[PDB]
C-alpha cells in the first residue's frame, strides 16, 4: 500500500499543484491519481515509469481531494495484479478505482491522428494561449502558469499545440483542458469516468518536436465523433465529465451606489417618513396645554403622570430609563442622522481635504453616540485612511461599550467644550458635535474653543435642534434641570450670528421638516489672489494653459476651473483626477449645468455676487443646476430587488440549492416574440410539482442534466400544467421545463382538452404520470392482458398511474409501499388489490414476498424506480421472457454494474426516459398522446389526489413535497378556475414579480466598440436574453481568434451579428451606423463601450491626447444621442459605460475622467427629457484605485439590476 | 471507430452482436439514442460479466435473445416466427 | 480493499476467488428464521439416514470423507435436514 504525501510548500517538488485552481479552490488534478498509480505499478513491476507503457481502463473518480493551503494529504494506492485493478483511497475513503496494467505490445499506429472531419479550410485565425485561458477563466477554470500548457488551438478546439515540460500530470491535464475547450456547454465540468487511457513513453519521445525556440511541443487532436483525444504518446478515450456545483463562498459583494446631484442647502428632508410625522404628532398631542415605546413619548407620559402640571425638577430628574443615555434612540433626534443628509455632509467633508487621510475628533461622544455612525459611512471610500478620536466630558462617561470603540479605529479623550483642546488633538479637519442630545456648555465658548482647536480649512458639523420650532419648544419645556442643555438650543438666526462672530462660514445646511437641522461650517483659509481659467474651449487648448499654470510648484495661489458655455463639460471628473496629481490641491471647480432650457443662468463674473459667495465657500466641487448650488454625491443603493406588476412570471430559486430563495420573476414571454405557427401561448391555472423540481430546487440536480438547450441563468421548474389556451378552451399540457409559470409557450401536440366532468385542478395531475406510465408499460413494455407486474412505490403518482393501467387489463399486480397509511389508501383506491399484493418498499423484503406468492417463477414485467441494492433485488424477481422497465435515474447516472447473466433467462432491459420526446422522436411521441387520449376517453385515466397550494406559498409547497409524507400529487394553484367552460378573457391577472431584463426578437441592438472584451461579454449576455439582431462597431474590425470564434458561434445559433466599423465620432458615421441597424429592424438599444486610453500626468499630456480620448467617449456619445433622438422612436436602452475614476479620481487619467464625466452629464440630460439614459461606473473588470477587479459574472449580474432602476448614474466596485 | 465515423458519430439503431468479452463492450458503445442491442451470443452472459448501466441513460433497450427457449414445445409465439420464415 | 470492501484470493499470481466482504454492522437474528416450505409434508414417516444421503452423493460423484459427512439426516425432497456441528 504505497503512500504519497502531497505538499504545496515552495520547497517540495509538488508545489506546482498550487496552479491547478478550480472555482477558487485548489483540487488534486484528475491526472495526478493516474501519475501516482503509474508510479506504484512501475515500482511493483520493478521498471521505471519511463519504460512501462501502461494502460488504464474503467477509471472512475468518486470524490475530489482538496489540497489545503497548509499541511499535507496522504493517498494510499493498492494494486491487485491478479485482477489488474487498483484503488486510491484518502484517509480510508475511496477516491479512484479502475484497472491498470502494463501494455504488453504498444502499437504506434494507435497514436496516428484521427481523420479530420473538417475539409482543412486553413483559416488564418487560431486561439492563442492568452485567449484560450481567458475563455477557460471566464468559464470557471483558473489554471496557473504551470498548468498553462496550450500554445495554440483551432477555433473549433479540435486541434492545437501543447507544451512539454517533463511533467506528465500537467500534460494530461492540458489534454483534458483541450477536450473541454470545444464544448458548447457553459459551466464548470470535471472528469468523472474515463473508459481507457494508453500511455507509451517511447512513442511520446518520438512524437515530441522542438519549435524554433527551445520549447518542446506536441500536437493534439480531439475527435468528438470518435470521442478520443490523442497527443504525443497519450491516447484518452471515452472521457466523461459531470457538471460541478459551480458555487463559491465568500464571493465578491460590490458596493452599489447612485451618483446624483445634491444641493448644498435643503429643507424638509424627513418629509417622507411617516413614522417621524406620527411621533411628532403624538408628542405635540402630549404637550397640549403645557402611549408608545419611543423615548420621547414615554418621557412625556411619565411627566404627565408624575404631575399634570408644574412637575418638580427632582422627581422628573431621577426616573428609571430617563437619566439613561438611551434618549437619542428616539427617531426624531436621530431622524437626520439616518437620512442621507449626514452622508452628503460627510462626503463634502472628505472632499476638499488636501490629503486622502482625514483627522476627525468628536466632542461629547459619550452622549452623542456618533461614533457608531461616522465610521460606517466612510468605509466605502477605498483609499481613505481615517484618524478618529472620541472625546467626552468625564472618563466615566462613555466608560461603557469600550469594545465598540475597540472594534473601530477610534480612541477615547477628555476635552470639555469650554476648556481648550489638549495638545494631542491639536488641529483637526472634521469636528462633530451632535448638540441635539448632548448638552454643550455654552454656544459662544464651545464654538470658539472648537474653532481654536480646528485646523485651517477644516469643517465643523453641528447637529442641533432649532428654537422657535415645535420640537424645540417641547425639548425646552423638558429637561429644564440641565442648563447646559438649555443654552444649547437657539433659533436659526442666533446660530447664524454665532457663526458670524467666529471666523466660521456656513457652506451647508440640511434642515428637517420639524426643526432639526444639520449645520456644516469651515474655518476660512487665509485668502490669496486667485486664478480663473476657462476650460469650456473646444480643442482643449486650455489644457496647455493649465499645464503651464500648475508648473510653478512654489506658487500656492488657488486655481479655479470655469465652465459655463457647455452644460455637458466633464470638468468634474477632470478635477477629481487632477487633485491626486502633484499640485492638484490648488484646483477648484465651478460648473453651470442647468438641466432645463428655461432655467436662469447666473453670471460668474468676478464682480458677480455668486462668484464671491462661492469664493467664500472655497469648495473644490461647485456645481449649479436649476437655481441651486451643489455637488454630485454618492449614496448607497437600496438593497430591495425591484418588482413590477406583470402578467408573465415564473418561479425560480434566486440562490441555487436554497428553498428560502424561491420567488416569482418576470418571464420572457411578456414580449411573445417567439410566437409562431407550431406553437401557442396558454394561460396557466394549476402547475404540478414533480420529483425533478424538488431535486433542482434543493440543488441535488444540476440544470445541465435537463436535456435540451438552456440558458445558464434560467429556471427549469415545472413539467405539468393545466389552464386555458389562447382560444379560452380548458386544456392540460406537458412541457419539458418552465411549466411552473403564469404563462407557457407550448406546441399544440402536447395539449389535451380536459373532459367536461373534470376540473382544472384534477387535470393538472394527469399528463406526466399517465404519459410515462403508458409509454413504459404499453410502448416499451408491450404489456399483455393477464400478465404479472411489480410496480414499486405504488403510492407515488407514476405508481398509481401504472396500477390503474395494469388493472384495466386484468394483470395481477404486486406493489410496494413505505407505510401502512399508503397501503390503506391504495387498498381503498383500487378494490381489486388484495392483502397479498403489498410489500415493503424500504427494504429488500419485497423480493421474498413476490417469489413466494408467484410460485418462485418471478413476475412478467417490472417498473422499477428504486436504487442500488434494491435495484438488484428487483432484477432477481424477473420471470423467463421478463421485461425490466427502469424509470429511475440514479444507478444509470452512477454507471453501476449489471450482471449480464440475467439475460440467459431471455429477458429484455429497458431504459425509459420520457424527456427524450421533447428533443427528438417527436413523430413517435404521438403514439403516447393517442394512448393517453384513449385512456381518458375510456375512463382508465383517473386524476390523482391533489394538494392545492396558492401561488403566494410556492415555498411551502416545495417544503411539503420535500417531506416524503405527501400522497398523490402536489399542485400549486396559480389562478382560480372560472365557472365557465370557454372564456375569451383568458389573460392572466397581474402579479408583482422581480423585474428582469429581456429583449424582443424584432429589434436590433448596437454595441459601439463591441468587439472589445467587455463588448463581447455584454453581447454574449444580451443573446442569452433574446437578442436576434446585433450590430458591433470596431475601428479595426475582427482581428483576433477569440473574436472570430465568438462571432461565428453566435451566427451559427441564428443570430444576425453584423460588424459595422463605422466610427461614431463623426455624426455621419453615427447616422450610417443607425441606418445599418434599421436594416435588421427597429433600434431597440445602443451601448457605448468605445474607449481609447492615453494616460500620464497633466505635465506629459497634450491637447491631441484629450482629443483622442474624448473622441469616442464624449463626442461619440453626443453623436449617438443626437441621432437616436431623431430616428429611434422604439429605443429602450441608451447605456454608456463609465469608470470609477470619474467620481473618485486617479492620477494620470485626467482626460479619461473628463470624457466619462461628459458622458454622465449627457446621460443625465437625456433622462430629464424622459428619454432612456444610463451611465454605469465600473471599478475594475477581472476576467477580460484601492478596489479589486470584479468578476464578469458579478459584473453582468449587477448590470441586470441597474437596467431596471429609475436613476441616471450608478456605480459598482469591490473594495480591497 | 469505423461505425462511429461513417455514422457521423451518432451510432447504429440496431446491433446484432455475437462476439464476446472486449468486442462486446465496443459493440455496445456503437449504440445510438433509442438504440436496441440484440445479444445472441452466450459466453459473456454465462460468465455474468458486468455491464455498465450508464448506457441506458440514452433511451436504449437491451435484449437477451435465446431461440432455444421455444424448441421444448410449440408456443403461440413460435408460430409467429414460423409464419415469418414461411413468408420470407 | 478496505475502502472498496472487496477481497481477492490469488494463487501464484492467478486469480482464484473475488467478491465483496465487510463487517455486518447490525445483525438482525430474524434473518435466520426458517422459511415455510410449500409442501406441508404432514406424515413424514420416512427420511434419508446419514448413510443413504452420502450413498446418493457418492453415486453422483461426491466422495466426502468422514469429516465432511455432516448431514445427519434429510427429508426425501431435501427441503430440510439436521446438520452436524463440530466447531468447524
Ligand atoms: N422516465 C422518465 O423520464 C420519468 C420518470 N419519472 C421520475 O420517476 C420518479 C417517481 O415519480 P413519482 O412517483 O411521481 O415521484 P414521487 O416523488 O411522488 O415518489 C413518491 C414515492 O417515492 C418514495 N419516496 C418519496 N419521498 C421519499 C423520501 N423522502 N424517502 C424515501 N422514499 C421516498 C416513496 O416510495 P415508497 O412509498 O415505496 O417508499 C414514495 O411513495 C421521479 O423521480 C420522477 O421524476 C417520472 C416521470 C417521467
Ligand atoms: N477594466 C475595464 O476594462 C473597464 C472598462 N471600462 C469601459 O468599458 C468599455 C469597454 O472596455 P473594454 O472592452 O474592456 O476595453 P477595450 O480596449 O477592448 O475597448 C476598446 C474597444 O472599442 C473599440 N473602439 C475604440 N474607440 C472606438 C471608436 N471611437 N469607435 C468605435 N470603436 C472604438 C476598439 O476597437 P479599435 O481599437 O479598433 O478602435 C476596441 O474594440 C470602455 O468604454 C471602457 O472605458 C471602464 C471601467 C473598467
Amino acid at each position: 500500500a504505497a503512500i504519497y504525501n502531497i505538499d504545496t510548500s515552495s520547497e517540495s517538488p509538488d508545489h506546482y499543484l498550487v496552479d491547478h485552481t478550480l472555482d477558487g479552490r485548489v483540487l488534486f488534478p484528475a491526472t495526478g491519481y493516474l501519475s501516482i498509480v503509474w508510479k506504484t505499478l512501475a515500482r511493483a513491476l520493478g521498471l521505471g515509469v519511463e519504460q512501462l507503457p501502461v494502460v488504464f481502463e474503467d477509471v472512475v473518480l468518486h470524490q475530489a481531494t482538496i489540497l489545503p493551503k497548509t499541511g499535507t494529504v496522504s493517498l494510499e494506492v493498492r494494486l491487485l495484479e491478479a485482477s489488474r485493478a487498483f484503488e486510491v483511497s484518502e484517509n480510508g475513503n475511496l477516491v479512484v478505482s479502475g484497472k491498470v496494467y502494463q501494455w504488453d505490445d504498444p502499437d504506434p499506429r494507435l497514436f496516428d491522428h484521427p481523420e479530420s472531419p473538417t475539409p482543412n479550410p486553413t483559416e488564418p485565425l487560431f486561439l492563442a494561449q492568452a485567449e484560450v485561458y481567458k475563455e477557460l477563466r471566464l468559464r470557471g477554470y483558473d489554471y496557473g502558469p504551470h498548468f498553462q500548457g496550450i500554445l495554440e488551438a483551432s477555433l473549433e478546439g479540435d486541434s492545437g499545440r501543447l507544451l512539454w515540460k517533463d511533467n506528465w500530470v500537467s500534460f494530461m491535464d492540458t489534454m483534458l483542458q483541450m477536450s473541454i475547450l470545444g464544448s458548447a456547454k457553459h459551466g464548470l465540468y470535471l472528469p468523472t469516468r474515463v473508459t481507457a487511457i494508453h500511455i507509451d513513453p517511447a512513442t511520446h519521445r518520438q512524437k515530441l518536436y522542438t519549435l524554433q525556440d527551445k520549447a518542446q511541443v506536441a500536437d493534439v487532436v480531439v475527435s468528438r465523433w470518435l470521442r478520443v483525444t490523442v497527443a504525443g504518446g497519450v491516447h484518452i478515450s471515452g472521457l466523461h465529465t459531470e457538471s460541478a456545483p459551480r458555487r463559491q463562498q465568500e464571493q465578491q459583494v460590490p458596493i452599489l451606489e447612485k451618483f446624483c446631484f445634491t444641493p448644498h442647502t435643503e429643507e424638509g428632508c424627513l418629509s417622507e417618513r411617516a413614522a417621524l410625522q406620527e411621533e411628532l404628532q403624538l408628542c405635540k398631542g402630549l404637550v397640549q396645554a403645557l402611549p408608545s415605546q419611543q423615548e420621547l413619548p414615554r418621557l412625556l407620559s411619565a411627566a404627565c403622570r408624575l404631575q399634570l402640571n408644574g412637575n418638580l425638577q427632582l422627581e422628573l430628574a431621577q426616573v428609571l430609563a430617563q437619566e439613561r443615555p438611551k434618549l437619542p434612540e428616539d427617531p426624531l433626534l436621530s431622524g437626520l442622522l439616518d437620512s442621507p443628509a449626514l452622508k452628503a455632509c460627510l462626503d463634502t467633508a472628505v472632499e476638499n481635504m488636501p490629503s486622502l487621510k482625514m483627522k476627525v475628533v468628536e466632542v461629547l461622544a459619550g452622549h452623542g453616540h456618533l461614533y457608531s455612525r461616522i465610521p460606517g459611512l466612510l468605509s466605502p471610500h477605498p483609499l481613505l485612511q481615517l484618524s478618529y478620536t472620541a472625546t467626552d466630558r468625564h472618563p466615566q462617561a462613555l466608560e461603557a461599550a469600550q469594545a465598540e470603540l475597540q472594534q473601530h479605529d477610534v480612541a477615547q479623550g477628555q476635552w470639555d467644550p469650554a476648556d481648550p483642546a489638549p495638545s494631542a488633538l491639536g488641529s483637526a479637519d472634521l469636528l462633530v458635535c451632535n448638540c441635539a442630545v448632548a448638552a454643550l456648555g455654552d454656544p459662544a465658548s464651545a464654538l470658539s474653543n472648537m474653532v481654536a482647536a480646528l485646523r485651517e480649512g477644516g469643517f465643523l458639523l453641528l447637529h442641533t435642534l432649532l428654537r422657535g420650532h415645535p420640537l424645540g419648544d417641547i425639548v425646552a419645556f423638558l429637561t429644564s434641570t440641565e442648563p447646559q442643555y438649555g443654552q444649547g438650543i437657539l433659533s436659526q438666526d442666533a446660530w447664524e450670528s454665532l457663526f458670524s462672530r467666529v471666523s466660521l462660514r456656513l457652506v451647508g445646511l440640511k434642515k428637517s421638516f420639524y426643526g432639526s437641522t444639520l449645520f456644516l461650517c469651515r474655518r476660512p483659509t487665509p485668502q490669496d489672489s486667485p486664478i480663473f481659467l476657462p476650460v469650456d474651449d473646444t480643442s482643449f487648448r486650455w489644457v496647455e494653459s493649465l499645464k503651464g499654470i500648475l508648473a510653478d510648484e512654489d506658487s500656492s495661489r488657488p486655481v479655479w476651473l470655469k465652465a459655463i458655455n457647455c452644460a455637458t463639460s466633464g470638468v468634474v471628473g477632470l478635477v477629481n483626477c487632477l487633485r491626486r496629481e502633484p499640485g492638484g490641491n490648488r484646483l477648484r471647480c465651478v460648473l453651470l449645468s442647468n438641466l432645463s432650457s428655461t432655467s436662469h443662468v447666473p453670471e460668474v463674473d468676478p464682480g458677480s455676487a455668486e462668484l464671491q459667495k462661492v469664493l467664500q465657500g472655497d469648495l473644490v466641487m461647485n456645481v449649479y443646476r436649476d437655481g441651486a448650488w451643489g455637488a454630485f454625491r454618492h449614496f448607497l443603493l437600496e438593497e430591495d430587488k425591484p418588482e413590477e406588476p406583470t402578467a408573465h412570471a415564473f418561479v425560480s430559486t434566486l440562490t441555487r440549492g436554497d428553498l428560502s430563495s424561491i420567488r416569482w420573476v418576470c418571464s420572457s414571454l411578456r414580449h411573445a416574440q417567439p410566437t409562431c405557427p407550431g406553437a401557442q401561448l396558454c394561460t396557466v391555472y394549476y402547475a404540478s410539482l414533480n420529483f425533478r423540481d424538488i431535486m433542482l430546487a434543493t440543488g441535488k440536480l444540476s440544470p445541465d442534466a435537463i436535456p435540451g438547450k438552456w440558458t445558464s441563468q434560467d429556471s427549469l421548474l415545472g413539467m405539468e400544467f393545466s389552464g386555458r389556451d389562447a382560444s379560452g378552451k380548458r386544456v392540460m399540457g406537458l412541457v419539458p421545463a418552465k411549466g411552473l409559470a403564469t404563462s407557457v409557450l407550448l406546441s399544440p401536440d402536447f395539449l389535451w382538452d380536459v373532459p367536461s366532468n373534470w376540473t382544472l385542478e384534477e387535470a393538472a395531475s394527469v399528463p406526466v404520470v399517465y404519459s410515462t406510465a403508458y409509454y413504459a408499460l404499453v410502448v416499451r413494455g408491450r404489456v399483455r392482458p393477464g400478465e404479472t407486474l411489480l410496480i414499486h412505490s405504488g403510492s407515488g403518482g407514476v405508481g398509481q398511474a401504472a396500477i390503474a393501467i395494469a388493472l384495466s387489463l386484468g394483470c395481477r399486480v404486486f406493489t410496494t409501499v413505505g407505510s401502512a397509511e399508503k397501503r390503506a389508501y391504495l387498498q381503498a383506491r383500487f378494490p381489486q388489490l388484495d392483502s397479498t399484493s403489498f410489500a415493503n418498499s424500504r427494504d429488500t423484503s419485497f423480493e421474498q414476498h413476490v417469489l413466494w406468492h408467484t410460485g418462485g417463477k418471478g413476475v412478467d414485467l417490472v417498473l422499477n424506480s428504486l436504487a442500488e441494492e434494491k435495484l438488484q433485488a428487483s432484477v432477481r424477481c424477473l420471470a423467463t421472457h421478463g421485461r425490466f422497465l427502469e424509470i429511475g435515474k440514479f444507478d444509470l447516472s452512477q454507471n453501476h454494474p449489471l450482471g449480464m447473466a440475467i439475460f440467459l433467462k431471455n429477458v429484455t432491459f429497458h431504459g425509459v426516459l420520457l424527456d427524450a420526446f421533447f428533443n427528438e422522436s417527436s413523430a413517435d411521441w404521438r403514439e403516447v398522446w393517442a394512448l393517453v387520449q384513449a385512456g381518458i376517453r375510456d375512463g382508465v385515466v383517473r386524476p390523482l389526489k391533489c394538494t392545492v397550494f396558492h401561488g403566494a406559498q410556492v415555498e411551502d409547497a416545495f417544503r411539503y413535497m420535500a417531506q416524503g409524507k405527501h400522497i398523490g400529487k402536489v399542485v400549486v394553484q396559480v389562478l382560480a378556475e372560472e365557472p365557465e367552460a370557454v372564456l375569451k378573457g383568458a389573460k392572466p391577472k397581474l402579479m408583482s414579480a422581480i423585474s428582469k431584463t429581456f429583449c424582443p426578437a424584432h429589434k436590433s441592438y448596437i454595441i459601439a466598440g463591441g468587439l472589445g472584451g467587455f463588448g463581447l461579454e455584454l453581447a454574449q449576455w444580451l443573446i442569452q436574453r433574446g437578442v436576434q439582431k446585433l450590430v458591433l462597431t470596431s475601428r479595426s474590425g475582427i482581428r483576433t481568434g477569440y473574436q472570430a470564434k465568438q462571432v461565428r458561434r453566435w451566427r451559427r445559433q441564428g443570430v444576425q451579428v453584423q460588424v459595422s466599423t463605422s466610427n461614431i465620432s463623426s455624426l455621419e458615421g453615427a447616422r450610417g451606423l443607425i441606418a445599418e441597424a434599421a436594416q435588421l429592424g427597429p433600434v431597440g438599444g445602443v451601448f457605448n463601450l468605445a474607449v481609447v486610453l492615453r494616460d500620464g500626468l497633466l505635465e506629459n499630456q497634450t491637447p491631441e491626447f484629450f482629443q483622442d480620448v474624448c473622441k469616442p467617449k464624449y463626442s461619440g456619445t453626443l453623436n449617438l444621442d443626437r441621432v437616436t433622438r431623431e430616428a429611434c422612436p422604439e429605443l429602450d436602452y441608451f447605456v454608456v459605460f463609465s469608470s470609477v475614476s470619474c467620481g473618485r479620481g486617479n492620477a494620470g487619467q485626467s482626460n479619461y475622467g473628463f470624457a466619462n464625466s461628459a458622458m454622465e452629464r449627457i446621460c443625465e440630460k437625456r433622462r430629464h427629457e424622459g428619454l432612456p439614459g444610463l451611465a454605469v461606473q465600473w471599478g475594475a473588470i477581472g476576467d477580460v484605485s484601492g478596489t479589486l477587479p470584479q468578476r464578469m459574472a458579478s459584473c453582468l449580474e449587477v448590470l441586470d439590476l441597474f437596467l431596471n432602476q429609475p436613476h441616471m448614474v450608478l456605480s459598482s466596485f469591490v473594495l480591497a
